[PDB]
């Protein structure tokens, strides 16, 4: 089944949009206690506890597929993860649910130094390029990450304690109002071109925004989540991928909730308004079509968020944040290279690159290697725009040693159901914003990974939250 | 309301059997027929039942004890909650912190360590007449050195051999280390380590098999190694850090109101099970005093170390037979001391391997003012709390001779406990590679889940919790609507 999202290119199609994926629904409809909008983790995690519970519920989206901002296609018997991937068992959420549908022996590790080059490419101009050992591009990471977090001597473990309750420790806030930029100023003197390069590079992978508008201490908070260690966070970001593909996972979620006889859905439906009612709330459609259901999950994203009509009117925190918009506009290319011995090959390009991180991420049935390549706000490209310009991207992570036989891309900054990537906040963004975006609107549950506690910005997050959604919808219907 | 559970002594009162907790259940009975039996309240049991009653199943827990639980539970004395078994919980735990924030406990946690005041040491003990000193890092540093050459077989700490804990056949050379002891370890690196390194690790890897060094699964300590992070400072975040500020009975106490709120709850409390036989359209089950129950499928969540009491029907196979006949090694002492030295809420200590509890922290102040000390005791050099109060004084006493006296002790002896014969599992050589599959394995209408057998945080309040919504979803599947 094809999805009208994605692109791919290859030399003897060119640029085609539209890529397979087990997250496409077909039939788009089988049309209420319960409206959900959006069939993301989020939705999907809230629409299968309460059909469970016993709520008749209607899972309203505005795509041809579940997922929303993680999806996978599979393409020559590889699948391409066109947006959220990893997952890690220190992640609560993803985790539990998981080893409930019985996929913990499922998964695939994305890093392989079995054979091949076997090296970390480090370019810092376009001309050069500097190879070490992937033992010493973890020396020289953990050194500049180290300087980076070590606000209170103990990188982050005094300031924040407990990651859950940013507020535990008051001086915490100081950092979630810092840049990038003002962190980078406080220890420039003491790192080498090489740390701060793959520094930047690292967190700015990890932001999909700019030095200037990525907030210090949301950094500082996927630091924390993951261990406060450089190990700690490659193992819980990077290592581990689904076998099978993300859409394999989310048909999980769908698979129980319509097994209850209490689903219904209509995809293809994007919600342009939500209006609260006496003992219920109407959502309407772009087309006019009306729904009626006592209460609403809405998780449409943040960046989305300014596109809907509320009424009532959503609180003065809700509206800033919606306004100011995240920062992540992470370009992720997948190129299938004829290179096989890039399997082991992992490459920080940076800031000259449209593309600044790329690691070799497996290797495709037919023996090429796959590279997963990302690019950010503060040296970005449109994937789609002009392939001659993204496969000049690809090619300058390490020139000279690959052609590429194909591309793989969702383009999440110009998707309108996106318009961005995973939640990364604006310095001060979060401090100021977060109980606003997670309070009650009468009739209405907004539930998004953007607001999550935990492992927000994640798919955990994501999960996290539609638990959270179905449980304050049960206690009010009863 | 007060448990049989449990012992507390003071100077005034001496030893009184029977202490209160918010896991006693009044009445002991609501009482079909019935979709379910859930046997044991444990947290595996109140997951499985809580998963059961809201997806729309009538179902009937049987417990023999007169609370829930099971292995974990609090009893609030003078205003503090005292851990009796499980205790400590974080994020890096899937299934437990899934639970504390659906139910919005995430905030209500408290740290055992604080090094903010106090004598702020770590006071190591290798010899009755003597103590080593040393600040908190520097016991980091030893810990860490130590922990480093046991755990480095792989030359990675164990992330080649065991990349992925949750299928520890993954790297077929693993098996061998699950097949090795403490003791066949430590003989591997023991020309490496100084007296202080090897004093610190042993007591440390025998304060989490709760065993001996000959009898302690080498295997089974990387497996723990593993979850946690693969480094010290990943396994005293997710080992000992987080309690929850009232205590493990607040929180059972959450699955429990969860469960009942449904209407579909059946319950029976002091109700022993002797035996569950399977039957053509149902199975059986029936107490030591010959009351019957009949339900469509069984949950047994009676522990590893107990389930050689129960008679089943069919026969189990070899692999569940064996496992249960050779039982797991944790017979974890476990003592809580009211003290009356303030400055001992910053004070570690490990004495060993002389002393009949060998590893100990302050762990909080009592609204009294009195700082708490939590005391572990391993097999190697063993003792049974209730036996001999001035004997178990002693104990906790040669922790810091000298530095302070005893306004109360609080502990619950798992190892008699009928209804536990034991601590948290951990197991004997070979045990889990042997046996894990048969431990888990179906047995016609009756699920056996619990903790004990677990994939990941087997042995933890969260491999109870993981065990019990693999229970659930069994059923679910096999009965369906
Ligand atoms: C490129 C990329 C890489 C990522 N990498 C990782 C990773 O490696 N690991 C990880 O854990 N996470 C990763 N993430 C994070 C990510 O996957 C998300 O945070 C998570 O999937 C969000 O789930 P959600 O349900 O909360 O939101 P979404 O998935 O966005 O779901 C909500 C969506 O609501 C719908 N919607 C929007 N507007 C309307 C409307 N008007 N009407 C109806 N429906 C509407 C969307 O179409 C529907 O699917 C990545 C994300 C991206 C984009
Ligand atoms: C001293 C100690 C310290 C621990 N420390 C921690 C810790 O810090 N953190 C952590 O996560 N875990 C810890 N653990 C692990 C521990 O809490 C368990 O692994 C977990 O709680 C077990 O849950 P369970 O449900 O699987 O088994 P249990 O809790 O044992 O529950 C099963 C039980 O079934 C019942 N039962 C037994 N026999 C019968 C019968 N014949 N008829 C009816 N019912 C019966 C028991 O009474 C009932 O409660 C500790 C355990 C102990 C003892
Ligand atoms: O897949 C992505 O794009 C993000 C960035 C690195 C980890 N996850
Ligand atoms: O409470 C206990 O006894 C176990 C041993 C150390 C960590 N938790």
């Amino acid at each position: 089944m094809t999805s009208r999202d994605g692109y791919q290119w290859t030399p003897e199609t060119g640029l085609t949009q539209g890529v397979p994926s087990l997250g496409v629904i077909s039939p788009p409809t089988n049309i209420w206690d319960v409206i959900v909008i959006g069939g993301g983790y989020c939705g999907l995690t809230a629409t299968r506890d309460l059909t469970v519970a016993g709520f008749k519920t209607l899972l309203l989206e505005a795509r041809d597929r579940i997922g929303g901002r993680s999806w996978s296609s599979n393409i020559d018997g590889y699948p391409y993860e066109m947006g959220g991937t990893w997952v890690h068992w220190h992640q609560s959420h993803v985790w539990r649910e998981i080893t409930r549908y019985k996929m913990h022996n499922a998964l695939s590790p994305s890093f392989n130094f079995s054979r091949g080059v076997n090296h970390f490419q480090l370019r810092t101009n376009p001309t050069t390029s500097t190879y070490m050992t992937h033992e010493a591009e973890d020396e020289l990471l953990r050194s500049a990450l180290h300087k980076f977090t070590n606000v209170d001597g103990t990188n982050g473990r005094t300031v924040l304690p407990f990651p859950h309750d940013m507020f535990y420790v008051p001086e915490f806030r100081k950092y979630d109002e810092m840049s990038y930029s003002e962190r980078i100023d406080q220890i420039r003197d003491e790192l080498s071109l090489n740390e701060r390069s793959s520094l930047e590079a690292f967190i700015l992978l990890c932001s999909g925004g700019t030095l200037e508008n990525s907030s210090f201490g949301e950094f500082l908070h996927w630091w924390a989540m993951s261990g406060y260690t450089y190990q700690g966070c490659m193992d819980c970001l990077m290592s581990y991928k689904f076998k099978d593909g993300q859409s394999a996972f989310a048909r999980r979620f769908w698979e129980e909730a319509a097994g209850t006889g209490r689903l219904g859905y209509v995809f293809g439906c994007p919600v342009r308004s939500v209006v609260n009612e006496r003992d219920a709330a109407r959502v309407t459609a772009r087309d006019g079509r009306e729904f009626v259901a006592k209460r609403v999950v809405c998780t449409i994203p943040l960046n989305v968020l300014s596109t809907i009509q509320f009424s009532p009117a959503l609180s003065t925190e809700r509206i800033s944040a919606m306004q100011a918009g995240h920062v992540s506009m992470c370009t992720k290319v997948h190129a299938e290279v004829d290179n096989k011995d890039m399997r082991s090959w992992t490459g920080i390009a940076y800031p000259f690159n449209k593309l600044c991180y790329a690691i070799g991420d497996g290797t495709t049935p037919a023996g090429n290697t796959h590279l997963v390549c990302f690019g950010n706000s503060a040296n970005h490209i449109q994937p789609d725009e002009d392939v001659r310009e993204t496969l000049k991207a690809v090619g300058q992570l390490a020139p000279g040693t690959f052609g590429v036989k194909r591309l793989v891309f969702h383009n999440w900054v110009k998707d309108e159901f996106a318009k961005g990537a995973w939640f990364f906040s604006r310095p001060g963004m979060v401090s100021e914003c977060l109980q606003g975006l997670r309070e009650k609107h009468g009739g209405v549950v907004f539930a998004n990974s953007d607001w999550a506690l935990g492992w927000r910005s994640f798919i955990d997050g994501a999960i996290e939250e539609g638990t959270r959604a179905a449980r304050v919808v049960l206690e009010e219907l009863g």
